[PDB]
């Protein structure tokens, strides 16, 4: 029957990964969601008229590598690389996330979308230009989002699914 998409949401602590996922799945904003909890969450959506089952891994836990997380990441079909526009370190970290995703997937041209979250905030330290240029270098789309307002949330996950469909 319906197609399942194994999505993974990655990025530095506090960028909005959980707030983004909960918005997509549950349609509300959760301030200060428990930072320890890593889980996968499912939702059926219609995208370009095709019914699809999104299985979304909201990454958390500790800053450590394991063989087990290598294997969970390897099973992911596409990844949202999330930073916050008010957190330059989070944007610098994107490169290291991509490097490790590529390591665990044999350097495949992996479906990835760059996400600049917290776009509602006036305290920007990452210029949109720098994000656009980074996504251009990686050959991936870049979406601006606010989990708080819901701006761009559907576009981020739908674009990733469209990237996975385009890929094979
Ligand atoms: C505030 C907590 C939070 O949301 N975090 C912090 C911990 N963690 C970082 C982290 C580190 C490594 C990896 C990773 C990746 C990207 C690929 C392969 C791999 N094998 N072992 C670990 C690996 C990941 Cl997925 C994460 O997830 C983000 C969270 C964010
Ligand atoms: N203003 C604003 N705050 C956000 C947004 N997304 C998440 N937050 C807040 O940023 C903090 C971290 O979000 P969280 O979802 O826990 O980040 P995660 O660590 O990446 O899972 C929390 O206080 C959230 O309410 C956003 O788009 N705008
Ligand atoms: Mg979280
Ligand atoms: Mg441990």
């Amino acid at each position: 029957g319906m197609t399942e998409y194994k999505l993974v949401v990655v990025g530095a602590c506090g960028v909005g990964k959980s707030a983004l996922t909960i918005q997509l799945i549950q349609n509300h904003f959760v301030d200060e969601y428990d930072p320890t909890i890593e889980d996968s969450y499912r939702k059926q959506v219609v995208i370009d008229g095709e019914t699809s089952l999104l299985d979304i891994l909201d990454t958390a836990g500790q800053e450590e590598y394991s063989a087990m997380r290598d294997q969970y990441m390897r099973t992911g079909e596409g990844f949202l690389l999330v930073f916050a526009i008010n957190n330059t370190k989070s944007f610098e970290d994107i490169h290291h996330y991509r490097e490790q995703i590529k390591r665990v997937k044999d350097s495949e041209d992996v479906p990835m979308v760059l996400v600049g979250n917290k776009s509602d905030l006036p305290s920007r330290t990452v210029d949109t230009k720098q994000a656009q240029d980074l996504a251009r270098s990686y050959g991936i789309p870049f979406i601006e989002t606010s989990a708080k307002t819901r701006q761009g949330v559907d576009d981020a996950f739908y674009t990733l699914v469209r990237e996975i469909r385009k890929h094979k």
